């Protein structure tokens, strides 16, 4: 994970009614290796609730983090990278109803880009 852009296609899951839901037209994560940024939204429905929108998050190694928002309330996120794949996790202090895992597989892979952005590849 030294350099390049991958975007992956991700899906979170909350606890509703004492049933797991998940979110989802995807989801897309993008992690830039280059200037170990990342980015994207999950997309909910009626069961999974809010969106959650993660922008200018941060990555170190196989690891990555930052702050999300989701239903007007902020999370922080926490993961990791592992077609490959990713998951990680959500919490919502204020509002733990919020919280979710997710995880996902690469949509799309560019190794060699040299791109600063996280905009998603198609």
């Amino acid at each position: 994970l030294s350099k390049g852009k991958i975007t992956y296609q991700v899906w979170g899951i909350r606890v509703r009614n004492g049933q797991f839901v998940t979110s989802s037209v995807l989801s897309f994560i993008t992690a830039n290796f280059n200037s170990n940024t990342l980015a994207g939204k999950i997309l909910g429905n009626s069961d999974y609730g809010p969106d959650v929108d993660i922008q200018n998050a941060t990555i170190t190694g196989p690891t990555f983090s930052g702050d999300a928002t989701s239903g007007g309330k902020s999370g922080k996120l926490e993961g990791k990278f592992f077609e490959v794949s990713i998951g990680g996790k959500i919490t919502f202090d204020g509002d733990r109803s919020l919280d979710t895992v997710f995880g996902g597989v690469s949509y799309e892979k560019k190794l060699d880009d040299t791109s600063q952005d996280t905009n998603h590849l198609t």
